[PDB]
Protein backbone atom coordinates (compact mmCIF):
# COMPACT_ATOMS: atom_id res chain seq x y z
CA UNK A 1 0.00 0.00 0.00
CA UNK A 2 2.68 2.33 1.12
CA UNK A 3 4.61 1.81 -2.25
CA UNK A 4 1.16 2.19 -4.14
CA UNK A 5 0.77 5.65 -3.10
CA UNK A 6 4.23 7.13 -3.08
CA UNK A 7 4.00 5.64 -6.98
CA UNK A 8 1.12 8.27 -7.64
CA UNK A 9 3.11 11.13 -6.10
CA UNK A 10 5.92 10.80 -8.05
CA UNK A 11 3.47 10.34 -11.21
CA UNK A 12 1.43 13.90 -10.28
CA UNK A 13 5.10 15.92 -10.59
CA UNK A 14 5.15 14.55 -14.37
CA UNK A 15 2.16 15.48 -15.25
CA UNK A 16 1.76 18.79 -13.75
CA UNK A 17 5.02 19.42 -15.70
CA UNK A 18 3.23 18.49 -18.84
CA UNK A 19 0.41 20.83 -17.82
CA UNK A 20 2.52 23.61 -17.30
CA UNK A 21 3.99 23.25 -20.91
CA UNK A 22 0.57 22.31 -22.12
CA UNK A 23 -0.66 26.51 -20.83
CA UNK A 24 2.81 27.77 -22.54
CA UNK A 25 1.99 26.13 -25.72
CA UNK A 26 -1.72 27.40 -25.55
CA UNK A 27 -0.61 30.94 -25.32
CA UNK A 28 2.10 31.05 -27.93
CA UNK A 29 0.10 28.81 -30.56
CA UNK A 30 -3.30 30.66 -29.79
CA UNK A 31 -5.36 27.81 -28.46
CA UNK A 32 -8.36 27.14 -27.02
CA UNK A 33 -6.69 24.94 -24.16
CA UNK A 34 -8.34 22.41 -22.97
CA UNK A 35 -10.56 21.73 -19.73
CA UNK A 36 -7.96 20.41 -17.52
CA UNK A 37 -6.13 24.31 -17.92
CA UNK A 38 -10.08 26.05 -18.17
CA UNK A 39 -12.54 24.36 -16.17
CA UNK A 40 -13.76 26.37 -13.16
CA UNK A 41 -12.93 23.13 -11.34
CA UNK A 42 -10.31 22.06 -13.58
CA UNK A 43 -8.68 20.17 -10.41
CA UNK A 44 -11.06 17.68 -10.76
CA UNK A 45 -10.26 16.30 -13.84
CA UNK A 46 -6.53 15.28 -14.02
CA UNK A 47 -5.79 12.32 -12.81
CA UNK A 48 -4.20 13.17 -9.17
CA UNK A 49 -7.35 15.39 -8.73
CA UNK A 50 -9.16 12.02 -8.99
CA UNK A 51 -6.91 9.59 -7.02
CA UNK A 52 -7.88 12.10 -4.66
CA UNK A 53 -12.08 12.54 -4.42
CA UNK A 54 -12.14 8.58 -4.37
CA UNK A 55 -9.72 7.93 -1.39
CA UNK A 56 -12.37 6.72 1.80
CA UNK A 57 -12.00 6.34 5.13
CA UNK A 58 -9.19 8.06 6.44
CA UNK A 59 -7.67 8.00 10.01
CA UNK A 60 -7.52 10.87 12.35
CA UNK A 61 -3.29 10.63 11.73
CA UNK A 62 -3.45 10.99 7.90
CA UNK A 63 -5.92 13.22 7.43
CA UNK A 64 -4.29 16.28 7.93
CA UNK A 65 -1.61 15.32 5.55
CA UNK A 66 -4.01 14.62 2.97
CA UNK A 67 -6.51 17.62 3.35
CA UNK A 68 -3.60 20.04 2.87
CA UNK A 69 -2.39 18.25 -0.46
CA UNK A 70 -6.02 18.58 -1.44
CA UNK A 71 -6.26 22.30 -0.55
CA UNK A 72 -2.81 23.50 -2.16
CA UNK A 73 -3.45 21.20 -5.61
CA UNK A 74 -7.24 23.41 -5.72
CA UNK A 75 -5.43 26.71 -5.31
CA UNK A 76 -2.85 25.76 -7.76
CA UNK A 77 -5.00 24.77 -10.45
CA UNK A 78 -7.53 28.13 -9.53
CA UNK A 79 -4.36 30.09 -10.11
CA UNK A 80 -3.29 28.65 -13.56
CA UNK A 81 -7.01 29.25 -14.82
CA UNK A 82 -6.90 32.94 -13.72
CA UNK A 83 -3.48 33.92 -14.92
CA UNK A 84 -4.77 32.06 -18.66
CA UNK A 85 -7.98 34.44 -18.56
CA UNK A 86 -5.49 37.42 -17.80
CA UNK A 87 -3.33 37.03 -20.51
CA UNK A 88 -6.16 36.17 -23.05
CA UNK A 89 -8.06 39.30 -22.38
CA UNK A 90 -4.77 41.41 -22.18
CA UNK A 91 -5.05 42.49 -18.50
CA UNK A 92 -2.16 39.89 -17.10
CA UNK A 93 0.31 41.43 -14.52
CA UNK A 94 3.89 40.37 -13.12
CA UNK A 95 1.98 39.62 -9.94
CA UNK A 96 -0.47 36.65 -11.79
CA UNK A 97 2.92 34.88 -12.48
CA UNK A 98 4.04 35.02 -8.68
CA UNK A 99 0.84 33.63 -7.53
CA UNK A 100 0.84 30.78 -9.68
CA UNK A 101 4.76 30.10 -8.94
CA UNK A 102 3.88 29.98 -5.33
CA UNK A 103 0.62 27.60 -5.50
CA UNK A 104 3.03 25.69 -7.53
CA UNK A 105 5.66 25.50 -5.45
CA UNK A 106 3.26 25.17 -2.01
CA UNK A 107 1.40 21.69 -3.93
CA UNK A 108 5.20 19.71 -4.49
CA UNK A 109 6.18 20.77 -0.17
CA UNK A 110 2.41 19.45 0.36
CA UNK A 111 3.48 16.55 -1.54
CA UNK A 112 6.94 15.47 0.38
CA UNK A 113 5.14 16.25 3.17
CA UNK A 114 3.23 13.27 2.83
CA UNK A 115 6.01 11.49 1.64
CA UNK A 116 8.16 11.73 4.89
CA UNK A 117 5.22 11.04 6.50
CA UNK A 118 4.52 7.35 5.17
CA UNK A 119 8.23 6.72 5.01
CA UNK A 120 8.64 6.78 8.96
CA UNK B 1 22.78 7.72 6.48
CA UNK B 2 24.06 11.09 6.49
CA UNK B 3 25.35 11.51 3.00
CA UNK B 4 22.62 9.83 1.18
CA UNK B 5 20.15 11.82 2.56
CA UNK B 6 22.46 15.10 1.71
CA UNK B 7 22.28 13.94 -2.09
CA UNK B 8 18.34 13.14 -1.59
CA UNK B 9 17.81 16.56 -0.52
CA UNK B 10 19.45 17.96 -3.65
CA UNK B 11 17.57 16.35 -6.07
CA UNK B 12 13.98 17.54 -4.51
CA UNK B 13 15.35 21.22 -4.42
CA UNK B 14 16.37 20.46 -8.53
CA UNK B 15 12.13 19.13 -8.92
CA UNK B 16 11.21 23.05 -7.52
CA UNK B 17 13.74 24.83 -9.26
CA UNK B 18 13.15 23.56 -12.49
CA UNK B 19 9.64 23.93 -12.33
CA UNK B 20 10.91 28.08 -11.45
CA UNK B 21 13.12 27.72 -14.85
CA UNK B 22 9.52 27.04 -16.58
CA UNK B 23 7.66 29.45 -15.31
CA UNK B 24 10.40 32.31 -16.29
CA UNK B 25 11.13 31.03 -19.60
CA UNK B 26 6.72 31.25 -20.19
CA UNK B 27 7.05 34.90 -18.33
CA UNK B 28 9.81 36.09 -20.47
CA UNK B 29 7.73 35.15 -23.79
CA UNK B 30 4.64 36.83 -22.47
CA UNK B 31 6.10 40.04 -21.53
CA UNK B 32 8.54 40.18 -24.82
CA UNK B 33 11.92 41.01 -22.60
CA UNK B 34 21.93 26.36 -12.22
CA UNK B 35 22.22 25.21 -8.92
CA UNK B 36 21.62 21.47 -10.09
CA UNK B 37 24.48 21.90 -12.96
CA UNK B 38 27.20 23.28 -10.16
CA UNK B 39 26.27 20.35 -7.99
CA UNK B 40 26.94 17.09 -10.80
CA UNK B 41 30.75 18.83 -11.29
CA UNK B 42 31.14 18.91 -6.89
CA UNK B 43 29.99 15.72 -6.57
CA UNK B 44 34.28 14.22 -6.79
CA UNK B 45 35.92 11.26 -8.17
CA UNK B 46 33.00 8.16 -8.39
CA UNK B 47 33.41 4.86 -7.81
CA UNK B 48 32.21 2.30 -10.73
CA UNK B 49 28.85 1.30 -9.34
CA UNK B 50 27.41 5.10 -9.04
CA UNK B 51 29.28 6.15 -12.14
CA UNK B 52 26.28 5.10 -14.72
CA UNK B 53 23.66 6.88 -12.57
CA UNK B 54 25.70 10.07 -12.68
CA UNK B 55 26.43 9.88 -16.07
CA UNK B 56 23.05 9.71 -17.43
CA UNK B 57 21.89 12.49 -15.31
CA UNK B 58 24.33 14.93 -16.25
CA UNK B 59 23.61 13.79 -20.30
CA UNK B 60 19.24 14.71 -19.80
CA UNK B 61 20.58 17.75 -17.53
CA UNK B 62 22.15 19.21 -20.38
CA UNK B 63 19.82 17.82 -23.28
CA UNK B 64 17.15 19.33 -21.27
CA UNK B 65 18.60 22.55 -21.29
CA UNK B 66 19.45 22.55 -25.41
CA UNK B 67 15.79 21.82 -25.98
CA UNK B 68 14.76 24.89 -23.99
CA UNK B 69 17.09 27.46 -25.58
CA UNK B 70 16.16 26.45 -29.03
CA UNK B 71 12.63 26.44 -28.32
CA UNK B 72 13.53 30.31 -27.34
CA UNK B 73 15.16 31.14 -30.01
CA UNK B 74 12.56 29.37 -32.24
CA UNK B 75 9.53 31.38 -30.68
CA UNK B 76 11.67 34.89 -30.72
CA UNK B 77 12.44 34.41 -34.29
CA UNK B 78 8.95 33.73 -35.67
CA UNK B 79 9.73 29.96 -37.15
CA UNK B 80 8.89 28.08 -33.87
CA UNK B 81 6.90 24.91 -34.68
CA UNK B 82 4.89 22.42 -32.49
CA UNK B 83 8.12 20.17 -32.90
CA UNK B 84 10.08 22.14 -30.96
CA UNK B 85 7.64 22.14 -27.93
CA UNK B 86 7.04 18.02 -27.76
CA UNK B 87 11.08 17.66 -27.75
CA UNK B 88 11.59 19.89 -24.90
CA UNK B 89 8.66 18.06 -22.86
CA UNK B 90 10.69 14.74 -23.91
CA UNK B 91 13.61 15.95 -22.71
CA UNK B 92 12.22 17.47 -19.77
CA UNK B 93 10.66 13.51 -18.76
CA UNK B 94 13.82 12.53 -19.50
CA UNK B 95 15.46 14.16 -17.13
CA UNK B 96 13.05 13.38 -14.02
CA UNK B 97 13.11 9.81 -15.00
CA UNK B 98 16.95 9.58 -14.50
CA UNK B 99 16.61 11.29 -11.69
CA UNK B 100 14.17 8.95 -10.22
CA UNK B 101 15.98 5.92 -11.23
CA UNK B 102 19.33 7.45 -9.07
CA UNK B 103 16.61 7.43 -6.18
CA UNK B 104 15.97 4.44 -5.87
CA UNK B 105 19.89 3.23 -6.43
CA UNK B 106 20.45 4.34 -3.24
CA UNK B 107 17.56 3.64 -1.56
CA UNK B 108 18.53 0.27 -1.80
ZN1 LIG C 1 -3.96 18.67 -11.16
ZN1 LIG D 1 19.20 22.98 -14.82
Amino acid sequence: EIDAILLNLNKAIDAHYQWLVSMFHSVVARDASKPEITDNHSYGLCQFGRWIDHLGPLDNDELPYVRLMDSAHQHMHNCGRELMLAIVENHWQDAHFDAFQEGLLSFTAALTDYKIYLLT
